[PDB]
């Protein structure tokens, strides 16, 4: 029984040791900047919502990874962060550095 | 003019510094084990064929990454390697270790 609801970053890192990937993707919307979390399961399936991950865990052979290890919070600094930037050349996606990540976490809404 | 056709592993690593990801995925087919290379562009788009990457480079703002930096060879040991395994529990995808990769490269056809 995982009764404690707040995953630690160490926990959220654990699937990344078992073939999963986590990304946080940031872009400007209607009025402000927003971020969204994606997971990729070890088979390569992209998942954007927590209920998709729950279904995946039920449909797949998973040993070490459980629902307690996931977080869709774009404020949790685990995994690779990307941002959509506009210049006169067009919209570009760039991966953020570690140094850039904390300011983005503060900025998204 | 890139006249030299054989990309070095250092070259194939370069997009991975500019937000791209590369994977090699191995599974047993009709009669033997086979591997396939996927790229993810910095926007998150999954690409499985070299002409998809050429089209992407034309449709996107890319500064440092050029067609010379790509290889769809599952024998090029750059990026993350995954393999589909069968046990009585079911089919499982696992990420391979560095130590495991060379034997797989030799084994695929």
């Amino acid at each position: 029984v995982m009764r404690r609801r707040i995953a630690t970053p160490e926990e959220v890192r654990l699937p990344l040791q078992h073939g999963w990937r986590r990304e946080v993707r940031i872009k400007k919307g209607s009025h402000r900047w927003q971020g969204e979390t994606w997971y990729y399961g070890p088979c390569g399936k992209r998942m954007k919502q927590f209920p998709e991950v729950i279904k995946y865990l039920s449909r797949n052979v998973v040993h070490s990874v459980r629902r307690e290890h996931f977080s869709f919070s774009p404020r949790m600094p685990v995994g690779d962060f990307f941002e959509e930037r506009d210049t006169p050349e067009g919209l570009q996606w760039v991966q953020l550095s570690a140094e850039e990540i904390p300011s983005r976490i503060q900025a998204i809404t």
